[PDB]
């Protein structure tokens, strides 16, 4: 039954994809917002938004990411 | 070769899992440093983080889940 255990693990993997796709673009649609009082607040009234910035260009990663948050 | 096809599927999948997993928890930790921002503006100085703490906690579904933002 060496296809049977596969079968479950396409769905197990499968759904598992599906609940994490439904997440990243559930808060990816978020930062936006986030960036969104930026753009109204950054420079103009509260700088706050400025560091906030930096948390949406934030990469933790090993290489440096090149980014620009003004 | 029914498994043989399987076996690509699990390692597409997994691998979109994989992807998908680092971003989840990626942006996780993001919105607890933008939510930090809040816990020190919030009432404090700063309004502004108190409506991102509404992104935090916007929950855009069918059911509409109970939240408290203050
Ligand atoms: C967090 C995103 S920022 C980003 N990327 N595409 N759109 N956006 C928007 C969403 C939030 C504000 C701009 C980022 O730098 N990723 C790092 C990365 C991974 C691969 C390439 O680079
Ligand atoms: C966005 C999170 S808020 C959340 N949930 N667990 N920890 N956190 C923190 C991360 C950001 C600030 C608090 C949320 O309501 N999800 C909706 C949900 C899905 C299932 C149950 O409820």
């Amino acid at each position: 039954d060496e296809a049977a255990e596969l079968m479950q693990q396409v769905k197990v993997l499968k759904l598992t994809v599906e609940d994490l796709e439904k997440e990243r673009d559930f808060y990816f649609g978020k930062l936006r917002n986030i960036e969104l009082i930026c753009q109204e607040n950054e420079g103009e009234n509260d700088p706050v938004l400025q560091r906030i910035v930096d948390i949406l260009y934030a990469t933790d990663e090993g290489f440096v990411i090149p980014d620009e948050g003004g």
